[PDB]
């Protein structure tokens, strides 16, 4: 098993996204989870976001049913500005504004999640939280796969995955992965369309050299729903005592959202001798996204719509059943270049063996944004009473009316045109010293984070250059019986793009995490079990100005302390299990407005458990039956902790059938169901006017043939 390739079992022993060197998980001083492609080929997840439902420390309902972005909250934290923090093949998919990219899970070999500070090896980053996906690479043996999907809300997907060698020595091999997917969103009127293909080529001049060209081209005409719904009609009842159906859509009938992605690069490695191996990962990408969207603001009686004329034109006891709305026309295009070069030195010192990594990381991102935002009375209002009727919870909500996205009344709306630039360069050094049953990891990195933003209207140009250092130190005790206790200290830093009263970009916020835990990776049986408790702190966060202005002030602080336990195993050639528990106690240490409050969208308790069984005997031979549940505790729906979103538990089911008994081994037919009991739940809210219905029960029929 290679950290950059398949793991023959649900549970992987090798990972390289925590130390940037192929290392067995037990030997890693930090919480690292690894979702195998096998696991994904088990729930047929719609996204990488989805594929992380059973992984501890990660919330994945920050948007409920929506899959426009794989935006995750890890250990209670996320990138500033609703930005993702996702890496692909060791290089960050730096997005900006609405320009964040997503890779389809079918093109992945494994999706990994690293909890806690990650700058010691990757540069600027939100504290406690990083996602790194590993593209599929040409396989060791021929692979000719064709897959067919069909499901709820008109889901139709056809995809292939082929990989073979051009020569008999395997010096030249390739892999072409592609898919076409179409479906209707949960919300009436909205569609999802995706076309993507991943061309990959591997060149092995010998057994010490590997150059692998990795590319991904994806076009999404319609990405789907991305609106906001009031807590009134979702979490809480509307005046008429009723609620909005989970399929309710408060967007213009003519809402449109698209994204285009193109990227080419490579993962290279060469072994010079017995102590020096060089590896370099490079990628260049140009992604675009545009949109005509009418999203919903709070209900007319929401503090938000206080200054809304349209709202202040209704009988005082009616402002609470009418929905305020706004809009945004967007069109962006960014280019992203990234290259990481590193030298791995292997040498000894007495009874101490060393694995020294030293490398430089570089990236440049440029994103040109040209959008238009509607304000308080930018768009009509929507009455919630009628769409709240039984007839709609019965026969469904109704598509609304078009909207003039062209009309840009200088009154209710305004232009937003910005040119964002970003550059980061870092040099890091780490060593993995092993003194027999003692493994000590220590390393540090220095980053040169430069940014520059041009406001094509204010004609302003805000720039800031951050020089920052972060290091991490940890130790793991290799108990020959599998258990591997460990503890470590790490740091992260995240630049601000905002500017204070002094017309200057704020200084970066930081991450300081203290963590200890134990990892059980028995060498005999194929089972992994990790457990950890930690104390993560994000210092110098932005908070409301005491003087009360339109600007924010720094110095704020938030602490996140909790416990995460996870288990993945192959308790049999017929039994498989995955489960985890998460305890997250995130709280505002220092803050003008929310001291002592817990950040929205992060539940205090989370747990999941999944198990599947396969038959090899009797008339049920080649039959797999699996099921599991995901628990999401209650959480707060706003910074003020005004109201709360209630907990919920969703059950998943699986029935797979090996198609061997028809002259087709390796091929199979399966039925996947998510939210078996079609439970109705508000996934979360980030504010009183921003709530998202969870996903309704979904059924998918899959037929994946292996030729
Ligand atoms: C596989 C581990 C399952 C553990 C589930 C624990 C549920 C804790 C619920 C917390 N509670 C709502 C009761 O406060
Ligand atoms: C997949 C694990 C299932 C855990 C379910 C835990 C439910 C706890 C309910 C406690 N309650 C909310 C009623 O106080």
């Amino acid at each position: 098993e290679s950290a950059w390739g398949p793991a023959a079992t649900i549970a992987a022993r090798q990972s390289a996204t925590g130390t940037k060197t192929d290392t067995p998980i037990q030997k890693v001083p930090q919480s690292i989870s690894v979702v195998t492609a096998e696991e994904m080929a088990l729930h047929q997840p719609k996204s990488v976001k989805e594929a992380l439902s059973y992984t501890p420390g990660v919330s994945v309902g920050t948007r409920g049913a929506s899959n426009t972005y794989d935006h995750l909250i890890i250990r209670g934290f996320a990138a500033e500005g609703q930005s993702q923090n996702n890496y692909l093949n060791g290089l960050k998919l730096q997005g900006n504004f609405y320009n964040d990219a997503v890779i389809d899970p079918y093109m992945l070999e494994r999706a990994e999640i690293m909890r806690g500070p990650v700058s010691v090896l990757y540069g600027k980053s939100s504290p406690g939280g990083l996602l790194n996906m590993v593209s599929k690479r040409p396989t060791t043996e021929p692979l000719k796969e064709v897959q067919f999907k069909a499901g709820t809300d008109s889901l139709f997907q056809t995809g292939f995955d082929f990989s073979d060698s051009l020569d008999d020595d395997g010096v030249y091999s390739y892999r072409l992965t592609g898919l076409a997917r179409s479906a209707n969103a949960q919300q009436k009127g909205s569609e999802e369309q995706r076309y993507a293909i991943a061309p990959a080529f591997t060149w092995r001049p010998d057994d010490k050299t590997n150059f692998t060209f990795l590319s991904y081209f994806q076009n999404e005409p319609e990405t789907g729903y991305y609106g906001w719904l009031p807590k009134e009609g979702t979490v809480e009842p509307l005046p008429n005592g009723k609620r909005l159906p989970t399929d309710f859509n408060e967007g213009a009938k003519n809402n449109t959202y698209s994204r285009n992605e193109k990227m080419v690069g490579y993962s290279f490695d060469h072994e010079f001798n017995d102590t020096f191996t060089v590896r370099q990962n490079l990628r260049f990408a140009e992604n675009k996204t545009s949109q005509n969207s009418v999203y919903g603001y709070g209900v007319c009686s929401d503090p938000a719509n206080a200054y809304s004329k349209q709202c202040a034109a209704l009988a005082p006891a009616d402002k609470g059943h009418y929905l305020a709305r706004k809009y945004v026309v967007d069109d962006e295009k960014l280019q992203n270049f990234s290259v990481d070069t590193q030298l791995q030195s292997k040498f000894a010192t007495g009874d101490i063996d060393h694995t020294l990594l030293t490398g430089v990381d570089f990236m440049r991102m440029r994103n040109d944004i040209n959008a238009w935002f509607g304000y308080d009375d930018s768009v009509p209002l929507l009455n919630l009473y009628n769409p709240s009727s039984h007839h709609h919870h019965h026969h469904g909500s109704s598509v609304n009316t078009d909207f003039d996205f062209n009309a840009k009344d200088p009154a209710n709306s305004g232009p937003y045109r910005i040119l964002n630039k970003q550059k980061q360069t870092g040099v890091y050094v780490q060593d993995q010293a092993q003194w027999d049953k003692v493994l000590v990891t220590l390393g540090g990195r220095y980053d040169w984070a430069d940014q520059e933003s041009l406001n094509r209207v204010a004609g302003t140009t805000d720039k800031r250059d951050d020089k920052q250092f972060t290091w991490r130190g940890g130790v793991n005790y290799l108990f020959d019986n599998g258990v591997t206790p460990y503890f470590s200290y790490s740091e992260s830093f995240e630049p601000s793009s905002q500017v204070g009263k002094d017309g200057n970009i704020f200084a970066p916020s930081k991450g300081k995490q203290y963590e200890v835990g134990v990892k059980y990776v028995p060498e005999d049986r194929p089972i992994v079990v990790t457990g950890a408790v930690y104390n993560l702190t994000k210092t110098n966060n932005l908070m409301a100005d005491p003087e009360g202005s339109f600007f924010s002030v720094e110095g704020g602080e938030i602490r996140a302390r909790g416990v995460e336990i996870e288990a993945k195993a192959a308790l049999s050639a017929s039994v498989n299990v995955v489960g985890s528990y998460t305890y997250t106690d995130a709280e505002y240490t220092t803050d003008t407005t929310y001291k002592g409050n817990t950040p929205a969208q992060v539940p205090k308790h989370m747990a999941s458990l999944w198990a599947d069984y396969t038959f090899f005997d009797g008339p049920l031979s080649g039959l797999t039956l699996g099921t599991g549940g995901r628990y999401t505790g209650s959480s707060y729906g706003d910074p003020a902790n005004s109201f709360k979103v209630g907990s919920y538990t969703v059950v998943d089911a699986l029935v797979r059938y090996d198609l061997a008994r028809v002259g087709m081994a390796g091929s199979n037919v399966a039925l996947h169901v998510n939210n078996l009991f079609d439970r109705e739940y508000v996934a979360s809210c980030f504010n009183t006017y921003g709530c998202f219905w969870g996903a309704e029960r979904q059924v998918v029929a899959t037929a994946t043939f292996r030729f």
